[PDB]
Formats: structure tokens, sequence, C-alpha cells
């Protein structure tokens, strides 16, 4: 276990993200999305140039899933994944060159009263938007060049630990958000269902919701896009 805090930079682009979506909070499961997308997408194209890639788990999916009583939200892909230098430089400093770029686009569109919700989609920073719904997230990731891993933060700082349930992931990542008492509604099936479908008639891969029929009652994914 060692823990962290975050850089600057990424300390003020939380709050502008926070800031430029609080009155959209939904957005937060659109972003949680795409970047699910992107990490599938990352494996898919190494798939191609190694024989290996997806040896870990043959699958390329994305699966949420509520929990209603622990008051837990989950985002799992089988994507690229993370390994314990990404978790802590991805996640906790500014290590692209197109995220200091949406730093001064996003503060220059915000002055001028300009459409933002598509910068942060545009430069990929949305996993920020989580906090706007939950107190902790927690993301747990298994790539190929490394262990699993647990990442956990309320925003004020940030942890970094080897996973010791050991690699249950196979390859991927978990994105769990403990959500707020005021978001206690994206717990309810119904809720998250169309929002779910509402943001990924685009992805090119299958996204399921852990889903209830039921008094007998059968558990199982369901498709969306």
């Amino acid at each position: 276990s060692e823990k962290f805090a975050f850089q600057a930079e990424v300390n003020r682009m939380m709050k502008l993200i926070i800031n430029s979506l609080y009155k959209n909070k939904e957005i937060f499961l659109r972003e949680l999305i795409s970047n699910a997308s992107d990490a599938l997408d990352k494996i898919r194209l190494i798939s191609l140039t190694d024989e290996n890639a997806l040896a870990g788990n043959e699958e390329l999916t994305v699966k949420i899933k509520c929990d209603k009583e622990k008051n837990l939200l989950h985002v799992t892909d089988t994507g690229v994944g993370m390994t314990r230098e990404e978790l802590v430089k991805n996640l906790g400093t500014i290590a692209k060159s197109g995220t200091s770029e949406f730093l001064n686009k996003m503060t220059e569109a915000q002055e001028d009263g300009q459409s933002t919700s598509e910068l942060i989609g545009q430069f990929g920073v949305g996993f920020y938007s989580a906090f706007l719904v939950a107190d902790k997230v927690i993301v747990t990731s298994k790539h190929n060049n490394d262990t699993q891993h647990i990442w956990e933060s309320d925003s004020n700082e940030f942890s970094v630990i080897a996973d010791p349930r050991g690699n249950t992931l196979g390859r991927g990542t978990t994105i769990t958000l403990v959500l707020k008492e005021e978001a206690s509604d994206y717990l309810e099936l119904d809720t998250i269902k169309n929002l779910v479908k509402k943001y990924s008639q685009f992805i090119n891969f299958p996204i399921y919701v852990w889903s209830s029929k039921t008094e007998k009652t059968v558990w199982d994914w369901e498709l969306m896009n």
C-alpha cells in the first residue's frame, strides 16, 4: 500500500469537470463507457500484432452491475487494462499531451460560454466526472505486463495496492463507484438500463447489465446494444 497526492493540474481539472457537468451528472456513465470502449479497442488492435494478447481473457465485453445493498456501481471491461505504474501516472498526473490542450481549451471555452461537454469527451478525461455521483472511486485493473492492483481515492488523495485477491479479472478493469446519498437512484436497474442503452449505441462491443426477470427471480446479463 502506497499513498500519493494528485498533481496540482489534476486537482484543477477535476474541479472544472465537476463544475462543467454539475447539472448533467448522468454524463459520468457516458464517459465510463467511452473509456471502456477505448480500452477494448486498445487490446483488439494489439491482438493484431500479438498472438497471446487475449490469452488472459478471450472476451471483449463491457459489463455494468448495480449492488443496491452495498450501495455500489461497477463498470468492467476486458480492455487492455492498466499496470501499476499506469494507474499512478495515468490517473494521478497529466501523462498525455492532449490533456494539457484540454486544460487550455476548456478554460477558453468555459469563459466565452461555449459548450464544453464535448471537450471532456474529446480529450477522454471523463473519468473524473465519476466524483459527481461517487464519494469513493475504485479501479481494479489487470494488464498483461503486470499483476492485478487496486487504486482508490475520494479525490482528496489516492493510493495503489496490489490486489490481494490475485488475478481475478484475467484482463480488464473494474471501476467501482461508492454512490453518494443523492445518487442512490443510479442503483435502480431500470434507471441504469436506459442510461446504458442511451450511451452505447456507438460502441463496437456488446454491453451487458446484470438484470432480473421475476416469486421466482432469474438474474443474467442482458445485451443492451
